[PDB]
């Protein structure tokens, strides 16, 4: 049909704009910190302090695979990606005072993309 045309259009220019907003916040992020999955071999009892693990890398194989219907379900990850590593890593690590800076400088960004996906639609 045309309207799932038209929908898939719209979810192509979300895409677009979801790309851009990862971009932005994978710059605040200039350790690479949250590049990659933490590694199972390295870190072998992780999955039983974080069940859901998230990191950049994950997030743009989802963004490619056009899997966010909406910027909520992207945010949704990126706090993830945050909030996983404050409670794994104790307040003095590097890993966990990398977190909050990322959430602080990619709050900017992500409330401006707000307004834009609501803007354009």
């Amino acid at each position: 049909s045309m309207e799932q045309v038209a929908m898939e259009l719209r979810l192509t220019e979300l895409t677009r704009l979801l790309r851009s907003v990862l971009d932005q916040l994978q710059d605040k992020d200039p350790a690479r910190i949250f590049a990659q999955p933490v590694s199972l071999k390295e870190v072998p009892d992780y999955l039983d302090h974080i069940k859901h693990p998230m990191d950049f890398a994950t997030m743009r194989k989802r963004l490619e695979a056009q899997g966010y219907k909406n910027l909520h379900e992207f945010e949704e990850d990126f706090d993830l990606i945050i909030d996983n590593c404050m409670k794994y890593n104790a307040r003095d690590t590097v890993f966990y005072r990398a977190a909050v800076r990322l959430r602080d400088q990619g709050g900017v960004v992500l409330r401006q993309a707000r307004r834009e996906v609501d803007s354009i639609g």
